C-alpha cells in the first residue's frame, strides 16, 4: 500500500476504472488518454498529470477561463480539466451504471490551489449519462469550502448545498455515492444526503479530479492519495 515515486500514475492508483479527459486537445476536441495507455508503472504521464516525486501522490494541474488561457473544453463544456472519467474495467469503454445497489466513489484528496469559480473547482462528480448532464457536481472553494451542486431534475439549475470545510493544503476524505437511489456524500465521515429532486432514477458515471470553472486564467492544482470505485449491484 506504499506508493512508488518512481512509478507513472498507473502504477500506483488502479487506473483500469478510468480513462483521462485533459486540457489540450485539437479540432475543438479534447485529447482522452484510454485506460489502457493510462495503466502501469510505465503509464502515460503528461504536465498537467503526474506523479509527486516525494511520496508517489498523484499531482493534477489545470487551467482557468479557456477564452484566456485557449486550454481545450469538452462538448457542451465551457471550463478546462485534468479529470477521469470512468471506463468498465474489462473492456476500457465508457461506462454507466444504475442506481440501486452500491455504486460509491472514495478519495483522499488535497487542494494546494483553487480557481475563482462561482464554488472554486470541481473535484468529482455524479454524472447523469441518461441526460447527458451532471446529477452532482462538488466544489472546493478558496476558503476551502466543500459544497455540491444538484441539478434540479434534468431541466433545473443546481441547487447548492454545504458539506464541510477543509484548509487547503491539507488531506480530506470524500465519499459520493449514488446507492439504493439515495445520492449523499460524506467529508471525513460527515454524511449529508441529498435531494435529487424530479431526476428519475438516471444510469450514472463517476468522474474525480480537477475541473476547473476559473473565471479568470488562475490555475488550480489537486494531489490524490488513494481512488476506489466500488459497484455492488
Ligand atoms: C464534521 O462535523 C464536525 C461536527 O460538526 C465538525 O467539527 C467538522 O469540522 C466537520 N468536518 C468538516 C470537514 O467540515
Amino acid at each position: 500500500e506504499f506508493l512508488d515515486p518512481s512509478c507513472a500514475p498507473g502504477g500506483n492508483f488502479d487506473l483500469s476504472v478510468w480513462s483521462l479527459q485533459l486540457p489540450t486537445g485539437s479540432a475543438g476536441k479534447v485529447d482522452t488518454i484510454k485506460s489502457r495507455d493510462l495503466q502501469g508503472c510505465n503509464g502515460y504521464t503528461g504536465p498537467t498529470f503526474f506523479t509527486d516525486k516525494s511520496n508517489g501522490e498523484l499531482i493534477l494541474t489545470a487551467p482557468g477561463n479557456p477564452d484566456i488561457t485557449g486550454c481545450a473544453t469538452t462538448s457542451g463544456s465551457e471550463h478546462c480539466r485534468t479529470e477521469l472519467r470512468e471506463v468498465d474495467s474489462a473492456t476500457g469503454q465508457n461506462t454507466d451504471w444504475a442506481p440501486a445497489g452500491t455504486n460509491t466513489l472514495t478519495v483522499a484528496m488535497k487542494v494546494i490551489q483553487a480557481d475563482d469559480g462561482s464554488h472554486g473547482t470541481a473535484i468529482g462528480q455524479v454524472f447523469a449519462a441518461a441526460a447527458s448532464k451532471p446529477l452532482a457536481e462538488m466544489y472546493y472553494s478558496q476558503k476551502g469550502d466543500i459544497t455540491v451542486g444538484v441539478k434540479q431534475g434534468p431541466s433545473g439549475n443546481q441547487a447548492i448545498t454545504k458539506l464541510g470545510t477543509v484548509p487547503l493544503g491539507t488531506y480530506f476524505t470524500y465519499i459520493m455515492s449514488y446507492s439504493d437511489d439515495v445520492l449523499s456524500i460524506s467529508i471525513n465521515g460527515n454524511k449529508t444526503t441529498l435531494d435529487t429532486f424530479s431526476w428519475g432514477t438516471p444510469n450514472c458515471y463517476f468522474k474525480s479530479g480537477n475541473y476547473n470553472q476559473g473565471k479568470t486564467a488562475v490555475t488550480s492544482e489537486v494531489h490524490i492519495q488513494s481512488i476506489a470505485v466500488v459497484h455492488d449491484q
